[PDB]
């Protein structure tokens, strides 16, 4: 059933430069669950847990063809909670 | 704007026995914010805040007339956030 | 990878009372994930998620057979997350 | 330097009745920190932790001799964190 | 009544170059509450909310003409809860 | 007994830069207790509480020789809580 979650919504140079395959990268290692798109209003992240280490780590780390120039940050509620971290 | 909440779905004999006032003094006990309404299915409260303690003492001090059979949890997305806690 | 879990060890009467069952029951209706056994020194539940409303219901919700005498908790790491709640 | 912590006010049949007692072994077998007191109106726990496991087992284990007639908690800082759990 | 609250204290470069506003624009995005004041030792920014993403976002959208040399942080606690987030 | 704690891996330039102070101060700073050691393989962090304001202070404040380029966390048990933070 259902869940608190956050979503993230990532703008700047976000696309063409591995920022997908970097957030997914991110989250395997923080051990996170959800997903990343590329809606065309920058990237979102939807996330199962809390979202601070992987914010700091997002702008620390961030490619170098990247450049992030703003993060907002919502609730939401997961229908189903997820079992992996996905790329779509 | 948006926020986690936590909705309680309050189940028993929980209505012309003080029920609604008893969460409302429980919830200014404790400093919460959010509402109680009884719908037809039960008591249902909406809080702000994290409702273990509120759920430990709502177990544990149920009016005499009163009886709980069940309490459900679930999350839910406040639209904005609730400055008081009252009876609706 | 590896998570924070809680595992939990309720002793009593808890064998032959649909106590296991009734972990599960609750597990489901909180939507938490782990497991519960019964290793011949009362039961254990293991979380993924933070155990006070589970623990709050165990008690309020006993099944009439069973008796819980006493609940210990402590800390452990999972070495990969659970994804359901199961009955080992 | 200073913390978050927690003031727990427990009123009832609390003295003369191995509260105290009871209160530091629960705070032991939860690995918690800080300190209680008889200070003439009721028992008052002061806590580092988190004490919502602790509020259920004071309930559901209460001593026989004991009566918890009402719970009241608020924050407060501590000047310096606590090592130890003692009885004041 | 009272609540745990955060109060951070941010030196620098921090005046006469819209640090006040600033801060006020990051509480309105994340949807905190509490207040900010240039008392003449930095800016002390006091929340409800736990002000980890507050903080990352401080330091990577500083504004042009600001510079932040140190943060400090230091609970304390809320007399009434704050139900807007304002300049002061 | 035992809780939950956060190992922290930092890797770059790490060593002969000042940077077991420099976590030191920090851990200082933010009321911290656990150890840092350099153990070959960059430097390990261990703390008894969340490492979010630390890790943002870590990032934004590293010392001028030295060079953070990854940041790893794990979960892990503390056979006894740590009451300091010291050098290892
Ligand atoms: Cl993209
Ligand atoms: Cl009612
Ligand atoms: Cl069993
Ligand atoms: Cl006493
Ligand atoms: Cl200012
Ligand atoms: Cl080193």
């Amino acid at each position: 059933n259902t869940s608190c979650g956050v979503q993230l919504r990532i703008r700047g140079k976000v696309q063409g430069v591995g920022f997908r395959p970097f957030v997914w990268q991110l989250a395997q290692q923080l051990n996170l669950h959800g997903d990343v798109c590329n809606d065309g209003d920058g990237v979102e992240v939807r996330l199962r847990e809390d979202p601070e280490v992987f914010l700091v780590q997002l702008y620390q780390h961030c490619p170098p063809l990247a450049r992030i120039d703003s993060v907002e940050r919502e609730p939401f509620i997961w229908s189903q909670l997820p079992t992996e971290f996905t790329i779509r």
